[PDB]
């Protein structure tokens, strides 16, 4: 919409944080009810200079924008007082890593045990991702850290992409060239070696996101130390196809995990596929936590 551009701002005796959500990562994020929005729960983000106000409106400005069915909703902004506040939906399962080890062989072992993450399942959770990124290089927009920590995961399965790199760092980065920590597991050799983000170094990382999804969200290259990772990706060694992969979609991983950028499978491509292998393997069984 025409009208998304502009930054909703909220008042803030509309806002009742409640509780604490995540870890977090995110640094500190609340689970919050939001009054006269249309209540409602939602998650807020909390941010106290001049500059750093100036990037909090340019970070607003740029989420605002960003609008989609499998993109996490940003509803808009509080900067009445400080800390400043940003708004966005609440999804009720949390980021999609902690989801995919929740219903993973060894949490249905050592486990009321959670049901185990099906293919057909794991289908449905990639098609939605790839529908997102579909949206966001139609925006030309890159989003530099696409993995399934910064997806999340509501009801019904629902899937959205959200974070896009800005603000926040655990094991999953590595201070490249000693000046800025980037998630190398999920770069391309391009992304590593001269730091140049692309619509294709984000599909790169799509097909390390369908290997975390087959692999109920095991580390990429988890037997490897941060420097043995950049060798394997410079040199041009590849994952292992996980045991739960269909050779269709471990032949869509490497379609994305081409050496050069331009060699890479095109996004579209990659959703049409992924949206008839789950047209094709629906989902209906029931799932448990
Ligand atoms: N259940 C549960 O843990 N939910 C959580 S945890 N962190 C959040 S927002 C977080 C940071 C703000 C940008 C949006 C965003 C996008 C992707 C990943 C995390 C975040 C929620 C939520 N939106 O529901």
């Amino acid at each position: 919409g025409a009208m998304d551009t502009f930054v909703q701002h909220i008042k803030r005796h509309n806002i009742v944080l409640k509780r604490e959500l995540g870890e977090g990562a995110f640094g500190k994020v609340f689970l919050a009810e939001c009054y006269n929005l249309c209540k409602i729960l939602v998650a807020v983000k909390t941010l106290a200079s001049d500059n750093a106000r100036k990037d909090f409106h340019r970070e607003a400005e740029l989420l605002t924008n960003l609008q989609h069915e499998h993109i996490v909703k940003f509803y808009g902004v509080c900067v009445e007082g400080d800390p400043l506040i940003m708004v966005f939906e609440y999804m009720k399962h949390g980021d999609l890593n902690k989801f995919l080890r929740a219903h993973g062989p060894d949490a249905v072992l050592m486990a009321n045990p959670p049901t185990e993450l099906t293919q057909s399942q794991m289908l449905h959770i990639a098609q939605q991702i790839a529908a997102g990124m579909v949206y966001l290089a139609s925006q030309h927009f890159v989003h530099r850290d696409l993995a399934t920590r910064n997806c999340l995961v509501g009801e019904n399965l629902l899937v959205k992409i959200g974070d896009f790199g800005m603000s926040r760092y655990s094991t999953d980065y590595y201070r490249v060239g000693g000046h800025t920590m980037l998630p190398i597991r999920w770069m391309p050799p391009e992304s590593i070696m001269y730091r140049k983000f692309t619509t294709e170094s984000d599909v790169w990382s799509l097909g390390v996101v369908l290997w975390e999804i087959f692999t109920y969200g095991k580390q990429p290259w988890y037997q490897l130390s941060n420097n043995e990772v950049i060798e394997c990706i410079t040199q041009g060694r590849v994952l292992q196809r996980p045991r739960t992969c269909p050779q269709e979609v471990y032949e869509l991983m490497l379609g994305c995990w081409q050496r050069e950028p331009h060699m890479r499978k095109n996004i579209k491509g990659i959703h049409t596929l992924l949206q008839n292998l789950a047209k094709a393997s629906p989902v209906y069984l029931d799932i448990l936590g």
